RNA sequence: AGCCAGGAUGUUGGCUUAGAAGCAGCCAUCAUUUAAAGAAAGCGUAAUAGCUCACUGGUCGAGUCGGCCUGCGCGGAAGA
RNA sequence: UACCCGCAGAAGAAGCACCGGCUAACUCCGUGCCAGCAGCCGCGGUAAUACGGAGGGUGCAAGCGUUAAUCGGAAUUACUG
RNA sequence: CGCGAAGAACCUUACCUGGUCUUGACAUCCACGGAAGUUUUCAGAGAUGAGAAUGUGCCUUCGGGAACCGUGAGACAGGUGCUGCAUGGCUGUCGUCAGCUCGUGUUGUGAAAUGUUGGGUUAAGUCCCGCAACGAGCGCAACCCUUAUCCUUUGUUGCCAG
RNA sequence: ACGACCAGGGCUACACACGUGCUACAAUGGCGCAUACAAAGAGAAGCGACCUCGCGAGAGCAAGCGGACCUCAUAAAGUGCGUCGUAGUCCGGAUUGGAGUCUGCAACUCGACUCCAUGAAGUCGGAAUCGCUAGUAAUCGUGGAUCAGAAUGCCACGGUG
RNA sequence: UUCUUCUAA
């Protein structure tokens, strides 16, 4: 009982926080309206909009009952544990341990429902880093933030998989294309674009003194064969390069932005790669115009476009402090190790 | 041939939708008061409903039906 | 009208800028080359008298700062020099 | 880079993986309860779980304390967590390299220069001479440890010529 | 809990790269026998004679000694005699098998050692490069620290030169 | 005889 108890407790404690982060009042005074708009028989004279009004208000409600039906579901836990106490029947003290287990679920869906409000979560991603202009500094700067999230998509549990791999010479790598693969990669990873910042004293100086290095990160959804908008091979820049010949040189021309496969040693499947690569490539620049044409440049990740200093990485402090939702760390190596996650949930429960 | 009547029981299969009901549909497609009537022919509904079919008997009082072999046709088949 | 008389009671009546040096006046805290500041030298890349806030202090005053503009300083067109 | 670490089978050990704990393993304070101590059993990988007899050393008109346990309450603990560009301490390095400086003095507007230079000389800013410098300090030398030889002393567990 | 404990693991992994070492590639050597020859330490839960057995590692007995007394503890190269006779060798010993000794709760990871078997590479090492100026280089042993056990390391020590 | 170059507190 004692750790069904505390499952009475902290099931119940983090459901009246998510009861926040719905706002499912702005939800449910809407659904109300939406309610009294259904009844009112005028919303059927146009009977799209009556499904446009009522298939949403079948959209508003559950999302909002199911947290209602989180509260009560949990009521009858702590009944059937007032039955189980003053009445010592081992069925009603197993029915507070068992029926316990059936609330959370409910809103374990709904909140990754909650979490994963994000349309195309579900579908994984392909990621694009290039070291910053921090110099041979920013050159092992990627290949830092390479296995940093290896290590993360490894520990997360994703197919991590080399698209494209090219390097910095003096140290580390310049830029990179890979493969991430897995339910809602792009669930996570559609809040990590952008800028990663190094500060640190520099080894690659003559001295010891401090110097800042950079780098990019850009992710992007596997949404071909998803979506229907083919690449004109006109822009389709056809070029060629070699295995690590065989490899395919993409360059989107008018937009003026690339993509690559470099491994495939049938060259169509570095093209068919490509191909992949380029077209969820012009959808995400698509999208993130689209969710700049929702309001303006404010549902995606706040203003990418080399403003994304949402982590931002300091190592002779050893601190790492996110710059999106702005959480912070001392536990620099597992970060490089991908608790990075710690800071995907901070964008996503505070709703970026 | 028409013509009179019905055209069914439910779990209106689940679905998942636009509400999904023989009839948008993924999908089973049963039992059923049976003269018969299908989880249905189509149309229709926003869906149901509405029309309506198969169907069944009532009426009708000679055949009826569409195959195949062919004979000759016919359309297709507009120019300075 | 000036001007005077009573009435009433502390009553109805103070703010703005500044404090790294230049230049009179400082600490605390937020903050970490960000946000910013700034006439100049120049500040801010985790301990900021230079940022922001606080308290404190300086400077004016029904004003106080900024900008604009002028000559001075500038002997920096040097008659003086 | 046979470095920390003069010596990782567990230990060490900081690490990894599970089992565990939260005034805590470790201090002090505080009350509360039992002398402490002593033996055993199973459960448990063990961390620990319930058993099992015991005890009264020390003082008192003595909570049973002073001894030691356990409980409660926290104040507090704890950190091989970060920072050797916040530090002390300590250490390498140039390099046992012969150099580094000061005082007053004079010189230059000054920064500075002078001496400390120059010549002979030394392993050495070592010495001498010259010397607007003259002095002083730290030094590079000497004092020290051992060995090289001799004398005296004492001669056992050391010595054997006679 | 960046704290406290426990077990097990790991710190010893392993396509590699480098430093520092050690041992060899032999005949000035190997082997065998015989034999001359130290210095400096350590020692009490320690050193442990002697004896016994164990091929050996050891065990058992068990003195002695806090040590100029006893023990660790004969130094080793050397020398003398023989042997190998220029070969992957009677060089050299890697590796591995089997059987043990021993430490310590306990030797899988992950100890040390004995014995038997095994007999790799290696036949003087590129460009380069290191040390050292006299008891030095060179080679010969020995002790100690540390330490249940566990040193080619380290710290010392004498031998030849 | 020949021989160069040293990111940005
Ligand atoms: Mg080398």
């Amino acid at each position: 009982i004692n750790p069904v108890n505390n499952r009475i407790q902290d099931l119940t404690e983090r459901s009246d926080v998510l009861r926040g982060y719905l706002d499912y009042d702005a939800k449910k005074e809407r659904l109300e309206e939406v309610n009294a708009e259904l009844e009112q028989p005028d919303v059927w004279n146009e009977p799209e909009r009556a499904q446009a009004l009522g298939k949403e208000r079948s959209s508003l409600e559950a999302v909002v009952d199911t947290l209602d039906q989180m509260k009560q579901g949990l009521e009858d836990v702590s009944g059937l544990l007032e039955l189980a106490v003053e009445a010592d029947d081992e069925e009603t003290f197993n029915e507070a341990v068992a029926e316990l287990d059936a609330l959370e679920e409910k809103l374990a869906q709904l909140e990754f429902r909650r979490m994963f409000s994000g349309e195309y979560d579900s579908a994984d991603c392909y990621l694009d880093i290039q070291a910053g202009s921090g110099g041979t500094e920013a050159q092992d700067w990627a290949s830092m933030l390479e296995r940093m999230y290896l290590r993360w998509a490894e520990s997360r549990g994703f197919k991590t998989e080399i698209i494209e791999e090219s390097e910095g010479e003096v140290a580390g790598i310049k830029s990179v294309t890979i493969k991430i693969s897995g339910d809602y990669a792009y669930g996570w990873l559609r809040t990590e674009t952008g800028v990663h910042r190094l500060v640190r004293k520099s080894p690659f100086d003559s001295g010891g003194r401090r110097h800042t290095s950079f780098s990019s990160a850009f992710v992007y959804p596997e949404v071909d064969d998803d979506i229907d908008i083919e690449i004109n091979p006109a822009d389709l820049r056809i070029d060629v390069y070699r295995t690590s010949e065989s490899a395919v040189r993409i360059t989107h021309i008018p937009t003026g932005i690339v993509t690559q496969c470099q491994n495939d040693r049938s060259q169509h499947k570095n093209k068919d790669q490509a191909m992949k690569q380029m077209k969820a490539k012009l959808y995400e620049l698509e999208m993130q115009k689209k969710n700049a044409e929702k309001q303006a440049m404010e549902d995606n990740k706040s203003d990418i476009g080399w403003g994304s200093q949402i982590r931002s990485y300091v190592l002779d402090d050893s601190r790492i402090k996110d710059l999106r939702t702005g959480v912070e760390t001392r536990n620099t190596q597992a970060v490089l190790d991908g608790s990075l996650d710690q800071f995907i949930e901070a964008s996503l429960k505070a709703g970026l």
